[PDB]
């Protein structure tokens, strides 16, 4: 069995092995890096998502989130309250700002320590979700505005066609901006380019021992488990290393840095934070592999965790009887 202690793994693809994607897919998890729950791939030298990102101030920010958090340093939940819509170039600025900027540190773990001895004690602001792309349109390789459709995989394996589309999100970050413990929509994989700014922190746990996060999740946040059989699919529950070695909880940590991927697998949960401005893009996709987590994945019903219009899609045909539950929960 390849990787056994589920590592996250590092990968340095070649430009001619940088052309198919899918099939770059298939050779890390020939090489055992699904286990982890999280991939880095290091694009090759010759390669660039665009030619620069002078150009980017004027995208909007339509609805900018600050991250409230509520609970101790180390078990905390965080909701989200909505803020005046801004441009990329004014959040810049108030990233940049005495209030929210990046501190004095040493390394990555000083920040790492700092995030977590602080993180509660401030409200950062995350443009989060916003649908569109920075990669140029002339860039072929792992574009992910140019990936294979989630609709064209599951009609490609089952069969079966359906309504649905596909598309990518940009995340505008700045310090303190954290991303809870979740796995995707539907159990899918997940990829992230990190195009610009100051780094990302993330945290995961192998598939293999997903449901041991969640039963110290269960224990952790009493009366969220109470009110819904699958609530960190609400995105908003914090559990820091430190609790996790002290309950026994298998994971991992690595740093993303501005120009590399990361590739998320299914059932992979992850959480984590930015060290500073940065702007990412992420999108789902699916491989065969993932057909029978599809099946599988848990769902929110209590209506908290209110999801795209692809979903339903997913549902209906890979888990009919949950259908009728799921969809009182989106109606
Ligand atoms: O970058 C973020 O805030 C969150 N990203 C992800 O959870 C992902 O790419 O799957
Ligand atoms: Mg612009
Ligand atoms: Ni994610
Ligand atoms: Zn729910």
């Amino acid at each position: 069995a390849q990787n056994p202690n589920c590592n996250i793994m590092i990968f340095h693809p070649t430009k001619e092995e940088f052309n198919d994607f899918d099939k770059y897919i298939a050779y890390m998890e020939s090489q055992g890096a699904h286990r982890a729950g999280l991939a880095k791939i290091i694009p090759p030298k010759e390669w660039k998502a665009r030619e620069t990102y002078d150009n980017i101030s004027e995208i909007l920010i339509a609805t900018p989130l600050q991250q409230v958090a509520s609970g101790r340093a180390g078990v905390f939940t965080q909701y989200h309250k909505k803020k005046k819509a801004m441009t990329v170039g004014e959040y810049r600025h108030l990233a940049n700002s005495k209030k929210y900027q990046t501190p004095p540190h040493q390394n990555f773990e000083d920040l790492e320590r700092k995030y977590w001895k602080n993180r509660i004690y401030n409200s950062p602001i995350y443009g989060a979700d916003i649908s569109g792309s920075l990669f140029d349109e002339n860039t072929k390789q792992w574009n992910l505005g140019h990936l294979g459709t989630i609709q064209d995989l599951l009609e490609k394996e089952c069969g079966v066609v359906i309504e649905g589309v596909n598309t990518p999100y940009l995340y505008f970050g700045m310090w303190k901006t954290t991303f809870a413990w979740h796995t995707e929509d539907m159990d899918l994989y997940s990829i992230n380019y990190l195009h610009l700014g100051e780094p990302k922190t993330w945290y995961v746990v192998p598939p293999e021992h997903g449901q041991r996060l969640e039963r110290l999740a269960r224990e952790l946040f009493p009366g969220s488990s109470r009110g819904c059989g699958a609530f960190l699919r609400h995105k908003v529950a914090l559990i820091s290393p430190t609790v996790l070695k002290e309950n026994g909880i298998p994971f991992n940590r690595i740093t993303q840095e501005a120009g590399e991927f990361m590739v998320t697998f299914p059932y992979g949960y992850h959480a984590g934070f930015n060290h500073g401005f940065n702007c990412a893009e992420a999108i789902n996709f699916a491989t065969p592999r993932w057909i029978d987590y599809g099946k599988m994945a848990s769902q929110c019903s209590c209506g908290e965790a209110r999801v795209t219009f692809s979903m339903d899609a997913f549902v209906r045909i890979l888990q009919p009887e949950r259908y009728d539950l799921w969809k009182r929960g989106q109606d």
